[PDB]
């Protein structure tokens, strides 16, 4: 039975509106409704992994597990294994996997972050799950961010708090937040970003939706505009939206957007919006293709419609050689040449690098680089040809070219990271000096750049 090189992952996000679901929700797991939908011919084909994110979920974990498992079994005739379930307040994440994956899945982590302070702490935040699938790390975040058209700044702050404080993945990757810890990261939920148009335009917006004309609406989507100005979700992908806004509906139909201010809304308008979203971020040159992204038309218990997205995702085997794991493979080495970091920092400390990778027995600290003044004010840290030679555990190119090196640049004075990034070893050539490049981030904001040349030696 061969180990896979590809899996399909289903991501669902639904704000249930504190209402139990209808008896049939199979349309969700089949990616049927509006947008980029799944072909009929695939309906009996199970996804390898189903990650279900809910918000305003009124069910017990047991009640929702019963509905989810029975739903998938009806569709696929497969009895899915529960990998993880985590619930913060009414925010919930469920990971289900095909039974043949049970002994491929290990190192399962769960965590939550509560966002806000005093007034604003009590119901918003994120739940998450991470695990290894053979040699591939996977993380999943379900976030319910701050509501309200006039709170996109709050939403961006909620995002930065979740990505700083959600403790998933390999704790040995201590310089690195969840946006660097996984081969594939999926971040979904009721992100709560709104179509920023005047309240007087509501009926015009509704008109535009009935005509399936979304272009002039998406140009005002706060998530799309905030991402374009690099305020939020830096270096995440989102598939093109081709489905009507998923909020706010009158319940028990989809024929009406309920946007007018009411006591129940705190006297706030809820203009039709894409509150309900799936974004991802994969390590450089790993296969990840979105195969669906849409909303259901036929689940109407909530003022939100469910959103599905499906993904082909590249996975690797748990590699064993004669040598590593348990030693180095002297036939392998990773060399950095002519490397410099550019940092936006005003500080004057010395910097050193840390190289972290599952292809190394443990992380490698460099010597300090040489600080220069850049033309336009910047700090440029020069490493030149000083950087330590990295000793992979396995030299087999079938392993090593599928790996990645995480880079942190750290203050000698404080040992704090000023920047994190990632280099793919999926090079055009081995035993050849080749350009490498990663942006550097800290708390998921741009702090600089790292570039140079790599020279990779493999057993071939
Ligand atoms: N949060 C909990 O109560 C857990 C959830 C289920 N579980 C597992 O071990 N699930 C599992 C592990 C590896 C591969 C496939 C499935 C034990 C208890």
């Amino acid at each position: 039975q061969p180990e896979p090189d590809m899996i399909t992952i289903f991501i669902g996000t639904w704000n249930m509106g504190n209402a139990p679901p209808p008896k049939k929700i199979t349309s969700w797991f089949l990616s049927k409704g509006q947008g980029k939908t799944r072909d009929d011919s695939a309906d009996y084909i199970p996804h390898d992994i189903y990650v279900i994110g809910t918000q305003e979920d009124p069910l017990s974990e047991k009640e929702w597990l019963e509905i989810l498992k029975h739903s998938l079994q009806e569709i696929t005739s497969v009895t899915f294994k529960t990998v993880a379930i985590h619930t913060l307040w009414n925010i919930r994440i469920v990971v289900l996997a095909k039974p043949e994956h049970e002994n491929r899945i290990s190192h399962i982590c769960t965590d939550n972050v509560k966002t806000g302070i005093a007034n604003t702490l009590g119901n918003k935040g994120a739940v998450g799950v991470s695990f290894m699938f053979n040699g591939t790390s996977l993380g999943f975040v379900n976030s319910h961010l701050t509501s309200g058209s006039e709170k996109k700044l709050r939403r961006n702050q909620n995002y930065m708090n979740i990505l700083r404080f959600l403790a998933l993945g390999d704790k040995k990757l201590s310089p690195f937040n969840i946006t660097h810890r996984f081969t594939h990261l999926f971040w979904f939920g009721d992100l709560n970003y709104r179509v920023d148009l005047p309240t007087w335009e509501a009926e015009t917006i509704i008109q535009k939706i009935k005509q399936q004309q979304y272009a002039d609406l998406l140009s005002h989507d706060q998530l799309l505009t905030e991402r374009r100005e690099q305020k939020v979700f830096l270096h995440f992908e989102e598939e093109e939206i081709t489905f009507a806004p998923t909020y706010r509906f009158e319940r028990l139909t989809r024929d009406k957007y309920a946007y007018t201010k009411q006591k129940a809304t705190g006297m706030k308008y809820n203009l039709p919006s894409w509150c309900d979203r799936v974004l991802w971020k994969s390590y450089p040159l790993v296969h990840v293709v979105c195969q669906s992204y849409g909303s259901t038309s036929d689940i109407m218990t909530s003022d939100h419609s469910p959103v599905f997205a499906t993904f082909e995702a590249g996975v690797t085997s748990q590699f064993v050689s004669k040598n590593g794991p348990g030693t180095v493979d002297s036939q392998g080495q990773i060399e950095f040449l002519r490397c410099y970091a550019t940092l936006k920092t005003k500080s004057q400390t010395k910097f050193y690098l840390e190289f972290h990778s599952s292809c190394l027995e443990s992380f490698v600290k460099s010597q300090e680089g040489e600080n220069e003044e850049g033309s336009e004010g910047e700090l440029v840290v020069k490493f030149g040809e000083t950087l330590p030679k990295l000793k992979p555990i396995i030299s087999d190119p079938e392993y090593l070219l599928d790996q990645h090196i995480l880079i942190s640049i750290k203050s000698s004075d404080s040992d704090e990271s000023y920047g994190e990034g990632c280099i793919a070893l999926r090079l055009e050539a081995t035993e050849t000096q080749l350009p490498i490049y990663t942006p550097l981030t800290h708390h998921g904001e741009l702090t600089g750049h790292f570039q140079g040349e790599i020279k990779l030696q493999t057993s071939q």
